[PDB]
């Protein structure tokens, strides 16, 4: 049955790691959606687009870091679909950063629903992962995306179209 | 109601192309299985592993080009759910090269379709996209992998480790 | 009396490349015109000037490449009057992208027209030296100028000049 | 209704500056025809054909320049067609000579015509625009077309191809 | 059937290998030129050096479709290379004008197998054909072209000093 | 009548000489289906097929150096059909290899009558040539394939798939 280099390592540690990462594709694709957005013609915010593109591969690593942690505690990577984002369309920059707050808040969610798990397996491992590789990163992206939503405020966003192109050239490279 | 830069796309190709989008991430997501179950601590061949993982990598731009093409001629990126591998668990080298040729032949074929389609539609610029960017790169995976196999079987797989371990140490970086 | 070099290139051909190099110096007469509209004092956009002028040498360059291709094959340039531009003056950036695009669709819709011909006739020499050399940079044009626009009604153009300076600090090379 | 930059710019010299910048891109077009003739496969002296190209890329910048010029005066650019060229066929290299010192001189007298016109209607600006930037340039290439045609001549042409031929090789770069 | 060919029919595996013999005889007529101009008795060493070159170039397009041949997964079947037309080629506008017409009909042959492949909706085959031969072939024809629009400029047949410029001014 | 360049070239000969040429062609053509074939996806081994593709490039410089000793000589290049390999499929890597053996012995008995026979003719510069240029090349050329089969058999070919693959990545490389 079990793997030769399996120690203090819980099956439901495991099967929590593979929803994570399911997750973390989800998130993943969710952000690659709004790179297509923003791309459209009608839409035409580059930088704006680039940065959710960034962030999609930003999430395909952290998915792809989980696969290589199930192996090396002895779990069995099992993969569920990847279902599509919520919407086809997201509105404008102020609308996508605040679905983006939410995907964090909700993944952040998840890993410290995991770190308590893994804690109460006492699982030492597994929740210094956690610590050092994810922990840390979603309150920076958090941070990061609550400046946003509030210069995109200070924008006079929904309505000001002149605030939107000058978050596009000046808040993001 | 219709984008201001289309021009020569019809409907169709546009709904094609949202296929061929979710075909390329529904590879890439058949190969980064594949990449999970070498690198298991019970298969354990580091170098077959990251030959699938390039590839589910090179996949997943495959898709983000179709994404990018869409948007160009004025089309709408619509998504739909990535449905997980057939697979769970992958055999051995063998029988993961016949399912990535049998992966590649599919992909290969709405291609050749997607070429028809567009040739009927009398669309140049999709036509020449496709020979440029899919077509070629995929007789040259294809031709590897044929390759790849036949090699395999002169290595006396299924059933011979030191073949399969010979193979990993060669015919892959 | 048929050139020594001329081999499958029906003259219907060599007429409509003949028709296409005049078409492409009137669209480089064109942004010609709005380069010197953008330079005016009273106009005083220097961005949008250059990025017009850059335009003026792609065209005239576009004309170049088909005198070449017709001698290649042993057509024979005629060249005809070039025609002077629909406006003496363009009313603002957004006025004059939006001329710009039109302008990038009928050339546009011409080379497509040319393709058919070309397809008719079994010429594949000519298919690809289309899809080659013109027909993705038009739809990359195209793609751009669209996107221009939509900036520029994010701005609040026609109305809004601070609106305007911004996309010419902005937008443009 | 006058620019604001106006000053003492007669509107004849502005009238005058519009007729010029037109007669530079009809000079440049005349010599693009000569480019084609001679890279034509019946022709084939490459290094004349880049000569007249590389002419007709100088006309196109004595016309940019105009257009500035109109600007810089507070002027109003106004264009018109550019007539076809004389010819579609050159004879050879020494008629299209002939045909170059022809237009070179007529361009010469339109420019002394214009600073007859700067000296009466007393512009000592655009006079001296005329003497730095075109006058002394008109009087080189004059002399350089009256040298190659002198050589033309003793290299036995229209008669003698040996003659065309070396000229192509050593007179021109 | 290889386990590598899809949509690739039998008909154009036997014009790619029709073709590659084609290349063959091309390239050899090319080395028997190079062999005309280094002969003592006309030794016109540049324009020698061009048809080496060119036979070397022809050599490696048939190359190429051994190399596409195995890529489609079809099969390569060899001919006889049948020798060339001539042992002797008169002189460098002969020469040439031998070529174009040989460049004329290998380019032709190219036409009917785009077609052919056009014909069994094959696109990736006219793909092929269209970015690795037809253009290089217009631009051989129009080099050659060139060559022999400037072999009569400077009096060929007849004119020796024509000839001599010719090899030392209009070829590499 | 005589090559004003000929002295002491017996017209026997210049024709060994010919005789010669086209055995190095043939010997190209062998070595270039060797070469297809080995690239085959059914038999894909890579580095082989390398190999023979080196080979027939050696053998074509062969055959330019007899044309050009035939006009240093003063004798006349005349040349025949390159008749087709004996095979269309050479069975695998020691096949082959025996084929390139006996290949490459008939041509070095055909290089040992021609010596002989210019000995006979009394032409020591043939001779020299010969002997500089053509029988030191082929005793290493023998020599390196015997090592080979002998390699080859050690290995267990034909039957041994595990052999034939090891060759390939070590005694060619
Ligand atoms: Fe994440
Ligand atoms: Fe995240
Ligand atoms: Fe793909
Ligand atoms: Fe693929
Ligand atoms: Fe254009
Ligand atoms: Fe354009
Ligand atoms: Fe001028
Ligand atoms: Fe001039
Ligand atoms: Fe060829
Ligand atoms: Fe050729
Ligand atoms: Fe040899
Ligand atoms: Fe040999």
């Amino acid at each position: 049955m079990v793997s030769q280099v399996r120690q203090n390592y819980h099956s439901d540690c495991e099967a929590a790691v593979n929803r994570m990462l399911n997750l973390e594709l989800y998130a993943s694709y969710t952000y690659s959606s709004m790179y297509a957005f923003f791309d459209r013609d009608d839409v035409a915010l580059h930088n704006v687009a680039e940065f959710f593109k960034e962030h999609s591969h930003e999430e395909r690593e952290h998915a792809e870091k989980f696969m290589k942690y199930q192996n090396k505690r002895g779990g069995r990577v099992v993969l569920q679909d990847i279902k599509k984002p919520e919407r086809d369309e997201w509105g404008n920059t102020l609308e996508a950063m605040q679905a983006a707050l939410q995907l964090e808040k909700t993944v952040n969610q998840a890993l410290l629903d995991l770190h308590k798990l893994a804690t109460d397996k006492v699982d030492p491992h597994l929740c210094d992962f956690l610590e050092s590789e994810y922990l840390e990163e979603q309150v920076k992206d958090i941070k990061r995306i609550g400046d946003f939503i509030t210069n995109l405020k200070r924008l006079g966003l929904p309505e000001n179209g002149m605030g939107e192109y000058l978050f596009d050239k000046h808040s993001v490279k």
